[PDB]
């Protein structure tokens, strides 16, 4: 009865264990990026304009809720380009809206030009092409894998196949390829473009997201959640699985520390900031 | 020490077991692409032109040896664009030369424009940008990771970290991104562009290449080889590791079969074709 299953009995304990892991392995607290009133207004206006052709209406409160992940998960101390930062705010929010839509209502002809428009506004010509390609590939993947036997096979076989799918599907490759111009750091730029950046950070983002979304997703019949690979109703089976996932996170974080200082800060702020945002309110 | 270690005692047995696995799981044997005399000449002249600014002279025999992997590992039944095919022949060969060079002699200023020239000659405008970016990212990764603590961390920690590095470093992401125009198949094009194609095929290509290159690489102090993660001098430890690598290959191939017919043909032709080429006289 997977649709009725729940990780609620482990909610507090898992939250505590995630935080303890971060404190032991990352140490540095993530800090939230503040936008001026004018910056937030510009982001919201661009969000509304991108989504208007689809006849979609979204409240300011919803935009602000969606943009939180960007505010908490970027790396404030390393920011050099706030135009690129605003682009990521806009692109994150509007693609989140796209992902939330009935796939029948997905109109690539109307939406793709809006993504292009955003990228051309905020990025230089080279970066605009990279960010747009990543956005395009992301939304196209989102569309392709609805009701796909490939999605079923990748998500039900093993944690290995599942995270391999989530590199794209959770949006982290897209995130890196739109976020590197924020930092203008040659090493990070290359790790983003090669997708090694996304590969290093996929598990830490996905494990946290999946834990806190499990109950809702399972009730909606969504299969893209690693905790569906264990019997959550069996306390000992869940605990062994959860520990294996913590072990995955730790191994990633410890390898992340081999990267240069700025790059590792960006990677760790992303994984840890995502956890803070997911868990807030 | 590891420098004097060898997988030579397992050479025959592992070759038979790789083949047995392919016979059980893939069945359809790969067939070689035959180039006309004029096609091969054009490819070789393009290789020579690209590499001439780097001071390198390479014989036809050497080029033909480098191009074999392309002839064996593409999917001849599905070829629609031979211009794109020739481009892959050229780009594969010239980037192998780059990889083979002393990194002090790398000259991005001289080499990158040659890579661009090749892409502009053989591909349409959009495809040329995608193929070029993948080539640029590949050769840049090659240069960046030469004496890198990141490479050391990823190659020595676990099979998971190692294969994550090889998605780029073995050149398969680059391969997929320059190869999709050969096939003109929208689903395959997307799997190439998201890198899911590379992620699905990395282990099958890397495990085979690593086994057959182990003795040479280890005597040269090169660390990019998954068999350095086990004690190859210990028969039972080697066999446990080798079986785990076969199981990785099998799981991938069985998941590859969930993709559409053409896509799976291309993926399996690549993995199996590479094995046939590697093992060839």
């Amino acid at each position: 009865d997977i649709g009725r299953s729940s990780v609620r009995p482990y909610l507090e304990e898992c939250t505590r264990r995630f935080q303890e892991m971060f404190d032991r392995h990352v140490v540095t607290r993530p800090t939230k990026v503040e936008l001026t009133d004018a910056e937030l207004r510009e982001v919201i206006d661009d969000c509304n304009a991108a989504v208007a052709p689809l006849g979609k209406t979204v409240s300011d409160e919803r935009w602000i809720s969606y943009v939180g992940v960007v505010l908490w998960s970027q790396s404030p101390r390393h920011i050099k380009d706030m135009e690129a930062f605003k682009a990521v705010c806009v692109l994150n929010c509007v693609t989140f809206v796209w992902d939330d839509m009935d796939p029948a209502l997905h109109d690539f002809g109307l939406f793709l030009p809006q993504l292009r428009k955003i990228c051309e506004k905020y990025y230089g010509p080279e970066d605009a092409e990279v960010a747009y390609e990543a956005a395009r590939a992301f939304v196209t993947s989102d569309h392709m894998f609805r009701d796909s036997p490939i999605k079923a096979a990748l998500c039900t076989t093993s944690p290995e196949q599942y995270f391999r799918f989530r590199v794209t599907d959770i949006g982290v490759d897209f995130w890196m390829k739109m976020s590197y111009p924020i930092y203008r750091h040659p090493e990070f730029t290359e790790h983003a473009k090669t997708s090694l950046a996304a590969r290093m950070t996929t598990r830490g983002l996905t494990i946290v997201n999946d834990f806190y979304s499990y109950d809702r997703e399972v009730s909606l019949g969504q299969i893209t959640n690693c905790f569906r690979l264990c019997d959550v109703s069996d306390e000992t089976a869940f605990k062994e699985f959860f520990q294996a996932r913590l072990d995955d996170m730790i191994e990633d974080i410890e390898c992340i520390k081999a990267f240069d200082q700025l790059t590792q800060d960006v990677f760790l702020d992303l994984i840890y900031g995502n956890f803070v945002w997911t868990t807030s309110n």
